[PDB]
């Protein structure tokens, strides 16, 4: 994926379900195919927080955490 694009994104505004959370990322994270999307706190979840909205600043492209894993 080019990590550019999916950064050049409009940076978190939008959302994902089935989202899931990296202990290793450390964070909130949407796979959305092909991108990686990053939830902090304020994240609208529902489900067991298994789907959720709110700001997914963007950082991989499928997994890794905004470190860039470093």
């Amino acid at each position: 994926e080019t990590v550019e694009s999916c950064l050049a994104k409009p940076h978190t505004e939008n959302s994902f379900t089935n989202v899931w959370k990296d202990d290793k990322t450390l964070d909130r994270y949407a796979n959305y195919e092909g991108c990686l999307w990053n939830a902090t706190g304020v994240v609208v979840c529902t489900g067991d927080e298994t789907q959720c909205y709110g700001t997914w600043v963007p950082i991989g492209l499928a997994i890794p955490e905004n470190a860039a894993a470093h």
